[PDB]
């Protein structure tokens, strides 16, 4: 089943209405709902906190503090804690102070204004050169790995580029908001949310109860989208709304508001980017040297992880005997950043790219030809490594991009352009080529794990449960096509059911595109043991052997007899065979050190390719992308369209990040962008006008789920083509380097013109 | 922990209400309520059916009829079906005709009673001989087995009984009544339900909505009292509730009021019992010949296996060369019968201890020596076999009995008794003793299997569930106490969950004493895998082999080092090794085959006896139990306490059986006891005034979990010492046959006193 282009598993339910998100359950009439009352400030303690009014305020029925918390306070993703509600001083704004439980959302909203607070401010810190100035970071010190030794390359190098630029952070937008539910149940609770996460959820919520965890169940059946930005922060609501349930004794839901939520919930690591890249005469990179500011605002959450991700994609698609990266994760009074599809890796690659073609632009070279030139080898004595030391054994990029080249009449189209630009004056086109190579688990080793249970009912009918959350991608129904494949049956009998800690538990989160690959293996660990079982029963039913009995839609073949599916099941169940079964998997090959910056840290790598072509207005700089083609290589793909579609998908996510997407904060350090009015995703008519994707389709070396590869963040990067021509269409508009920004807003491509143009 | 006399696993929450049992759930606002109309017809054809008040009826909003159901309309634990709605006629009175859906539980009552119906009626069948009359009954004959030629046996005896006697019915009186509810959850449904018996209610929702059985998940986490009368009469509630939530869209429960309830479910198989016995003259016995008709009611229900238990039992405790039993199992237009507390087998027993008693009193021999004498030999060429031909391996009743005796001061007793009588013409105290052997295990064999799914959590603790359903017997205790004895751990650590079949599936009904025995295997069986797998992991890791890594007290050791479970199983975690499993398990050795009456249709057997003393008064015929003494084997007890307790209250509701219970059907066969007000439980004054009731500790010949043994239904069959007792007190009055009948209500003991005072 796996392998052929099956709709989602929620599809119709989507399309009519009924699928069910969280703030639709139905829920008992005296529920409560809840809202944070958030700090005013970036930087300052708290000083008087007079809540009377809140209490007062209509239909409000508990308030909280950090006080009143009774165990616990902390929501952090990682080791050094982060409050959820504020301990005596703030920092940033939109940090939650204290919690309402009232008869309904609004009214909670409203009296979550109501507090008098008194702050006695400090010195805040909100931009990386402050951070730097201030040293405020986490980590005790910037993380540097080097293979070679760099200054020695560059300084006796034929040809060189030295630049630095600027990389904007991105809010998920998820149309479905954070939110989660408790329901007080006897002793423990239950908790629904919308996380991409519940084993954390679980974690947290029983630490913040004083329960140990088997007193808690999570139960998450899809969210609306996350796209990481659940893969933590889904925590502060549950914990609240625990909370706030033991107290009240009743079921307490909460759900932040839009506004809210872009303001309290983190983002993408904005990131400076500070590069010398340099090569050969013939063009082979000879080095690169690399520094990384970032962002990661006033807690560690995920900074750690992502951060070494950056410097694990730093090498972007090539190959490079020298390279070097000092990596500062700088704290701020802002957001506490977070996940967000890519985790990193767009951002290190980005780096490497716009070097990349800077130094190309330097040489006269075609930024193509220069890519082509120094991507990894291809497979099939001594293989090259990553600036971490793993082996690429598996990168079919030459191969790849030629092909995308040819089949997007690349050349050609190159031409067309050149003179279509020499004939205008207000408008230049402007096209690119950008490659992908992204690592596929968790570089946080032990995570890389995952189990399912299975259960064959005696009509033959199956209920499917894993790890994994669907946010949207698939995920379930690739797992119910390898259950299907694997146990031999029709689709049709296999049902997915919710996420549920009870179920399977130490989950990892749904995430590093790792959901299919490794639930998938869990799934068919699951099947593999049933369809063991009855086939050993057959067998010795029909006397025979057991790998001579057949399972294959739907029926069961065995010496010469057939039967469905379902008989061979009622018979297993009345010889009494268990048709319940776990399954469990781990990814094998791994190992690397951090501190060091060497090892496997990765199973393999995904690839694609991407050339988009744009224009832009050289007076307001207003611009758009006329056509994208892409190449993408998701292993012996488990489901084209699914696949397709996150293909597509991610690349205007992408793009989004490097075009209208922008992140502004104000002087005090407030949330300017906070909400859609103002912060702006790619609207449906910014899709690309003409929109071709294609698979590569080959098998993964690797043993993976049916030699599947991941598909869910690789492709964000092939966004990068966007910016890429961007860029080419200011080089088009002067001599001089456009020195693009991202994101490239249009003020944004004005000011490359003009610097291309020399207007300043 | 397996040993321990401990709590059980909800005392606190019984104590406080916080337990929660169907009705607290909390529900969605919009929830409908429930409620059947019935048949006032013992018998007849629905000629008309006007709903139209109904429909009217305030607060109604949706009204249902057969030709409304969806699907399946059968409710039937059976292979031959028993509608939900009636279709066409009716058989009973207190079929269900119509169900109502209102906004609350008073209004749906209301509206029940508006029906206008006109019927066809037709004579109906309501009494044994009216049926073996008709020619009413099921399975197409009686059934009948015989062991050896008892005609031939019995001619040539030395001393010889016929006596044929009544024996009722009885009504469960479960304090929580029969209870369900259903959730349209998107696609499929979710029951919560009050019942023993899930996997069905799954199948029998999943027919009547047509859904596979993957669309429908049943939880139960407790019931308030079964005893039986939930092994299969869930099935209407359940089918109701659901097929109105697919058509109202909106949430349904249903709950019967204690008057409907008694008129709409079964009760224990009333019996009437004929016997011929013969013996030796030493009092061995010769044969004995038995003829059962078995009142069922309207439809099969399990009257089937019941009246096969019975069969079964008939031989009560003792060794017969010749033995025959003829079964009718007659349909009559009542409530259909079901399981009740020992299934069967009480009847068959109570027909061979009248019999033997019968048969003493014929030789002025004394029962208890009678009884003695004949029972199977005791364990360690040829051992006996019943007379179903299965060898009767581990009877300790000689031993026992003996015991009982003496501890009771038996005897001395007697005497006491003796002269008191003689002393006293208003008053006359009986004593009597009775044996119990009972078979475990399903008769219907696949049934007996049992799975569960374990879960450790990086904490530590951990997550049981099994397949078995709680109803106030203990077994989650026990659950526990096994699951935290073979992972080593204290039981504190280990919590239970709520039973769901969407965890453990296609279990057997909770039933056949057989809930632990079972479940407690299977969970062993998860428990003995996980803790094989941190072996395991802790020998690679310390070098050493896994059969010295030893769990104990919540700690674990190997090569000289020790650590908490808890450091072991989070490094297990971070190994990536799956701390999941899930566990089954079959009972060997059966086979047997019903037709022939030949086979292994059980395990072992429980054993046990009870003397109980009473008093009478000769003109009324009040009368109490005074004084009970019982000593009753539960193998190796995995809770003594949880055992002891099974045995008290078992023997109360046994005698509660031959005493004050009575069922009472009026000329056109209503019933007319249907309400605690005219059946009478023992009320706690009933209990015995003095009540010493003691374990035989003894492992079990048969490997079952700890060797212990079921203990659920064998101790009900004690109660019979009770009406044997005050069948001595009868005799004590006069030198004839009491002929006392069951239940022996004061009206009844009256009676016995004059035929045996002669005075007609
Ligand atoms: N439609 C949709 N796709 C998505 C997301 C989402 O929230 N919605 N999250 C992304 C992120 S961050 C990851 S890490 C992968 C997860 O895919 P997978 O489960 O198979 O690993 O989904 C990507 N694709
Ligand atoms: N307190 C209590 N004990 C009980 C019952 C009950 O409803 N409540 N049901 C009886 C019946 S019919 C059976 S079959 C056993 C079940 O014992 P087991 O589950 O451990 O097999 O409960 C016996 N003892
Ligand atoms: O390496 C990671 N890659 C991720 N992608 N999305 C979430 C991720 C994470 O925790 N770690
Ligand atoms: O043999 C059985 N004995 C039972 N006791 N309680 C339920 C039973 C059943 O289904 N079968
Ligand atoms: Mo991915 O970014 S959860
Ligand atoms: Mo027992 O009789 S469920
Ligand atoms: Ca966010
Ligand atoms: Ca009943």
């Amino acid at each position: 089943s796996v392998g052929k282009p099956l709709p989602h598993d929620s599809a119709r339910a989507h399309v009519t209405g009924q699928a069910r998100y969280l703030d639709d359950l139905p829920c008992p009439a005296n529920t409560l709902h809840l809202a944070f009352g958030l700090s005013t400030e970036a930087s300052a303690a708290i000083t008087g906190l007079d809540l009377e009014p809140v209490r007062e305020s209509p239909g409000v029925i508990a308030v909280f503090t950090a006080a009143d918390l009774p165990h616990d306070n902390d929501a952090s993703p990682a080791p050094s804690p982060e409050p959820v509600l504020a301990t005596g001083e703030v920092h940033f704004v939109g940090q939650p102070i204290f919690l309402v439980a009232a008869t309904s959302h609004r009214a909670a909203r409203i009296a979550a204004r109501k507090a008098r607070i008194t702050y006695a401010p400090r010195p805040a810190i909100l931009t990386l050169d402050q951070a730097l100035a201030a040293d405020s970071r986490f980590e005790g010190g910037p993380v540097i790995w080097a293979r070679g030794d760099v200054e020695t390359a560059l300084a006796g190098a034929a040809h060189l580029a030295e630049g630095c630029f600027e990389i904007g952070g991105q809010e998920h937008f998820y149309l479905e908001g954070q939110a989660a539910l408790a329901l007080p149940a006897e002793g423990g609770v239950v908790i629904h949310c919308s996380s991409q996460h519940p084993s954390e959820i679980q974690h947290k919520v029983a630490h913040a109860l004083g329960l140990a965890f088997h007193d808690v169940r999570v139960e998450m059946r899809r969210m609306g989208g996350g796209f990481g930005g659940k893969e933590s922060q889904g925590n502060h609501l549950a914990i609240a709304c625990a909370v706030a349930a033991r107290a009240t004794g009743r079921p307490c839901k909460m759900r932040y508001d839009r506004d809210d939520d872009m303001v309290i919930t983190g983002k993408r690591h904005d990131f400076r980017i500070r590069y010398r890249i340099g090569a050969d005469a013939s063009g082979k990179l000879l080095g690169a040297d690399f520094v990384h500011l970032a962002r990661c605002g006033w807690s560690a959450d995920l900074s750690l992880p992502v951060c070494d991700r950056a410097m694990l994609h730093a090498d972007g698609s090539y190959f490079v005997p020298a390279l070097r990266i000092e990596s500062h994760r700088l704290r701020t009074n802002t957001q506490s950043n977070t996940a967000f599809r890519g985790f990193g890796g767009p951002q290190g690659a980005l780096g490497m790219e716009r070097a990349i073609e800077h130094l190309a632009r330097g040489m006269g070279r075609d930024p193509a030809e220069l890519r082509a030139l120094n991507f990894y080898d291809p497979p099939e004595k001594k293989t090259q490594t990553t600036h971490y030391g793993q082996e690429v054994a598996d990168c079919v990029l030459g191969e790849l991009v030629t092909r995308l080249q040819k089949s997007a009449n690349f050349t050609t189209r190159r031409a067309e352009i050149a003179a279509w630009n020499s004939t205008n004056r207000t408008l230049a086109r402007g096209i690119a080529l950008s490659p992908v190579k992204f690592g596929i688990s968790f570089t946080l080793t032990h995570l890389n794990q995952a189990g399912a249970l299975v259960q064959i009912y005696t009509d033959g009918s199956v209920a499917l449960n894993h790890g994994g959350t669907e946010m949207g991608q698939g995920l379930h129904a690739k797992m119910v096509q390898v259950a299907a494949a694997v146990l031999g049956i029709d689709p049709v009998q296999v049902r997915i059911t919710a996420t549920d800690t009870s179920k399977v538990p130490n989950t990892s989160a749904t995430a590093a595109s790792s959901g299919a690959d490794m639930n998938g293996m869990a799934v068919k660990d699951a099947c593999e043991t049933l369809r063991g079982r009855l086939a050993g029963f057959v067998a010795a039913r029909e006397g025979c052997a057991a790998r001579d009995v057949i399972f294959d839609a739907g029926q069961v073949q065995a010496s010469g007899k057939s039967w469905r599916f379902a008989e061979i099941v009622a018979a297993a169940y009345m010889a009494r065979i268990s048709l319940s079964a776990t399954g469990f998997y781990a990814t094998p090959k791994l190992s690397w050190d951090r501190l060091r910056g060497q090892g496997r840290p990765f199973l393999y790598f995904a690839y694609g390719a991407a050339i988009t072509e744009v224009v832009i207005d050289r007076l307001t700089g207003e611009n758009r992308i006329l056509r994208t083609d892409i190449l993408h290589d998701a292993g012996a793909s488990l489901n084209p369209a699914l696949d397709i579609g996150q293909i597509e998908g991610a690349y205007v996510q992408g793009a989004g990040w490097l075009t209208t997407e922008e992140l502004v904060w104000d002087h005090c350090g407030r949330l300017m962008t906070h909400a859609p009015s103002t912060y702006k995703i790619p609207a449906f008519s910014d899709r690309p006008r003409i929109f071709n994707v294609a698979l590569w389709d080959q098998p993964n070396r690797e043993e993976t789920i049916f030699r599947s590869k991941a598909v869910g963040e690789p492709p964000f990067l092939l966004g990068i083509s966007a910016f890429l021509a961007l860029h080419d269409a200011c080089a088009a508009c002067g001599p001089h380097w456009p020195d693009l920004q991202a994101p490239a807003t249009p003020e944004a491509v004005l000011a490359a013109v003009r610097r291309a143009e020399g207007r300043a």
